[PDB]
């Protein structure tokens, strides 16, 4: 099956930040491929939350340089909260293959809350991060604008404090066929 392609529009005290195109590796991970790409269309309504199953306007809550952005969390906005669209939480998928492997700036991968507890939140890594390696499930890679990756990064700090708003201003799936 073929890979789908996810963007993110991003905006930093609301000015136009540019763009980050994600391929999901559906081929290796589809239920977490699937619940990333349904949260980028918001195609599934509404949460148990009662909020939208939909990363439109979430903010990248903690940033620390040479390491990651998180986000994800449009419940709580602050790293407690998220829910994928299977509910609450679910169990990691798969280790194997491109999922057991972070390959540094741009890797997506599934933040948690300890084992079997994937929700909504996610790393776009900005740097090596092994010891994530069968904790984190790997489910896709940044393939177009880590320019814009390293923009968001260079607002982080050592505390993943950001002094700045940086917020998914716009997101979507780009459709395999164009009309």
């Amino acid at each position: 099956m073929t890979n789908p392609k996810v963007f993110f529009d991003i905006s930093i005290d609301n000015k136009a930040a540019g763009r980050i195109v994600m391929e999901l590796y559906a081929d290796t991970v589809p239920k977490t491929a699937e619940n990333f790409r349904a949260l980028c269309t918001g195609e599934k309504g509404k949460g148990r939350s009662g909020k939208p199953l939909h990363y439109k306007s979430s903010v990248f809550h903690r940033v620390i340089p040479n390491f990651m952005i998180q986000g994800g969390d449009f419940t709580r906005g602050n790293g407690t909260g998220g829910e994928s669209i299977y509910g609450t939480t679910f169990r990691d998928e798969s280790f194997s293959g491109k999922a057991g492997r972070h390959t540094g700036l741009g890797c997506l991968s599934m933040a948690n809350a300890g084992p079997n507890t994937n929700g909504s939140q996610f790393f776009i890594c900005t740097a090596a991060t092994p010891w994530l390696d069968g904790k984190h499930v790997v489910f896709g890679r940044v393939i177009d604008g880590l320019d814009v990756v390293k923009k968001v990064e260079r607002l982080g700090s050592s505390s993943g404090k950001t002094r700045s708003r940086i917020v998914v201003s716009d997101c979507g799936e780009v459709a395999a066929d164009k009309s």
